């Protein structure tokens, strides 16, 4: 019920919906792109489903401008959006392309037009190629690349934009692309991710500096996936395993921000091959943020790992609780969504909140013009009700994007798994509002109210 | 008669127009990564990158050869040493691997090739020796068909410029390495573990080697065209019918991956029977390609693959396990010394395939020894040498065409995996003050070859 829920929201709650560069754009080989990482790892056989890459995916460069107007018809009042570095400066260091920064020159004064609001992200793990000869994120250079391209694209869009994220989900762009080997650039050492690490804390403080010196006046921010880590029992073992988790899942990036400092025990354990922390770092990656945005789909359950040898945090996943399930795999189970954020504010000293993800993996299609996806809509409504609580609660929820404007290019599952509020139909390109969407057009319409 | 040294009675088993040369390859000794314009290759991002090269040893200086190329090969000159066999950069000829050719690349190498003429070097050079340009990844490198026709443009611009000077090209250094270690085993870059991306760059390879000997002919016919193999000497641990099967199922993998596409047209049987429906698409003219006549093939030979079957369930073909040295003899990088592995080798191949001239491209030994008092005390390594020219020399007594020989290493270098800490050179380098010094067996080498031609 769209409308009892509304009434549960602050009259100036922000709802939009969220999307990023590499997911839909295509045109990859276009007005001086050069490739970036994730090109990379799409074509070599072994890590995306299907091979699939992002040449065409939503045809969003061709399309954005249908795009914005159908966030616009759905009366959604905010769009988060990525920003291409291998279209802005496709070497990573080297000439900036002034073709890349005009296409979201032109995105944005489409937004300002049609009075959507902007929220940009810097990085959404579109690395370009080039910088992995040097190193990629293990090499401090490609933070100062990073440096240099944030000042170049705010000086562009910081007279517009109306809010901006350095980095969309350290956690992934670190620990899933360097230790686990599943996001580009597929390694898997602890070295490797360790520098990827402390390099990216410290590219964001770049970056919030650049931001701040050539565009005071934008509200700068980072996006996290803070992972709600829920121990398998109430053992010790279990809980002292669900803290271990926490500092290496979270605390890499939360205490080094919000902080000035590293996890005591993680350095600890890992501390030794960690790569140089200059005097000046810590205070660089902690300078204080206008907002930050909160990536949330489901907990990280997890239990003691006793196994000799074991790295820290030494845990092992543990099962799911609930016996609702995406189509990606992933446990629906809201309530975390709400411990993890009390759990936040408890431990940090936190700016206001965004949910700048949040839905759920649905792979039903177009059928009779129309698009069914009852579990995707279920799942906005109980979400958002938890948002509501902590609304409630007293916390500085300031509003909330839905994952997935459209369906697109979900990393290393392809285009299989389905995240969109719109369908498309990829042979054909055409978008088709899904029951969720027109659920999620009714509730956001009304806001402002 | 009276005593004579090792070295001159050697050179008495060996044919007055006999070829000996020293050997290089770009990534391994130039340096200067980052000017005139060229781009990083699948190297730099390999070793820089922590985990896939000891100490993360680079080639940003190497032996700094981009630099002081004039000064080794007066060098060469120095030595007697009658060819140089080196690579060319595709990262400095063409930066992005398609695109825009970079003058100042071919520039390079064109002085180069002038310099050896002016010295009286005879010029081997190699087109690839594993520098891709890594901008190629981003369409999927070697697995990506296309890397395969900007392989042929490069090898058209570098003949195209240096074909009237070359006395001999290679289209490839071991493709061996270039596709399993690199796409299979993730122990060179780009550092790949995955058979369906390794059988991509197998055939991409092999394609690349046939679009090459096109391209070199079209524009510069009169340059005798090879390919250099590490082809491995299959050593079985019995001869048992098992371990004399899974020794066979071993050459096919190993070898008969690039050998029988380039010398039969085809790939071998029992591979394509347990590894075809992960391979890419064959076309048409695919195989013809491929299996171009070669004027000269180079073999790259160090140590043996001695295997046992394995009788692990599951186990991928060729389904084969490590078997016992003969001898507890090794360098200092872990090889077994086994000299007549290089006899049976060679026999084996000249009978399995119909094989042009052969050179041995490759041949030398990883001793760590440095300098004391001026002088470095290499014996082991001249002892590896006078051993493995011994077999050579048995091989020409045996009607083999063995023309030539290239001692692997002029100097020490940048090892791939092991970074700088493998020394291969008869030259030892100095790294903190660039200074060659002329081994112990870069003497007995120069001894040898500088009575040839005779």
């Amino acid at each position: 019920d769209h409308k009892a829920l509304a009434a549960r929201f602050p009259g100036d709650f922000l709802f939009g919906v969220a999307t990023a560069s590499f997911q839909i754009e295509g045109a990859t080989k276009v007005d001086g792109r050069k490739p970036s990482i994730w090109d990379a790892f799409c074509n070599m056989p072994g890590h995306v489903f299907g091979r699939h890459n992002g040449d065409v995916a939503c045809d969003h460069y061709n399309r954005w401008e249908d795009d914005l107007d159908l966030i616009k018809e759905m009366g959604v009042e905010a769009y988060r959006f990525s920003i291409a570095w291998p279209r802005i400066i496709p070497d990573g260091f080297g000439p900036i392309n002034e073709k890349g920064l005009d296409f979201y020159d032109r995105l944005v004064d489409g937004c300002k037009a049609r009075g959507i609001k902007t929220y940009a992200t810097l990085y959404h793990w579109d690395l370009p190629l080039t910088l992995m000869g040097d190193g990629g994120w293990a090499s401090r250079s490609t933070a100062h690349a990073f440096q240099r391209y944030a000042k170049t694209v705010m000086a562009r869009l910081g007279d517009r934009l109306d809010a901006v994220a350095t980095f969309n989900e350290p956690w992934c762009a670190v620990w899933l692309s360097h230790l686990y080997g599943i996001h580009a650039p597929g390694e898997r050492n602890m070295e490797a991710a360790l520098a990827a690490m402390h390099h990216i804390n410290l590219a964001h403080g770049f970056g919030v500096e650049a931001s701040r010196h050539v565009a005071p006046k934008v509200p700068v921010g980072l996006v996290l996936n803070a992972h709600s880590v829920i121990p398998a029992s109430n053992s010790d073992a279990d809980m002292k395993a669900a803290e271990r988790a926490f500092q290496f899942h979270n605390g890499a990036f939360f205490d080094p921000v919000f902080k000035g400092e590293y996890p005591a025990e993680m350095i600890e354990a890992l501390g030794s091959r960690m790569p140089v922390v200059e005097a000046e770092d810590l205070s660089i990656i902690s300078q204080k943020l206008d907002w930050w945005g909160l990536n949330y789909y489901t907990p990280m359950r997890v239990a003691d790992d006793a196994t000799e040898g074991a790295e820290f945090p030494a845990t092992k996943q543990a099962p799911a609780v609930s016996d609702v399930k995406t189509d990606i795999g992933w446990e629906v189970y809201a309530p975390a969504l709400h411990s993890l954020v009390e759990t936040l504010y408890e431990r940090y000293e936190l700016p206001d909140c965004y949910i700048t993800e949040n839905g759920a993996c649905y792979n039903m299609g177009v059928e009779n013009g129309e698009v069914d996806d009852q579990p995707r809509l279920d799942y906005y409504a109980e979400h958002l009700g938890i948002v509501a609580d902590l609304v409630k609660d007293g916390y500085p929820m300031r509003g909330y994007f839905a994952w997935s404007l459209m369906d697109n290019f979900e990393w290393a599952e392809g285009y299989r798994m389905r995240f969109g509020l719109v369908h498309v139909d990829y042979e054909t390109q055409v978008r088709t509002l899904k029951n969720s969407g027109k659920w999620y057009s009714a509730l956001a319409s009304g806001f402002p109210k």
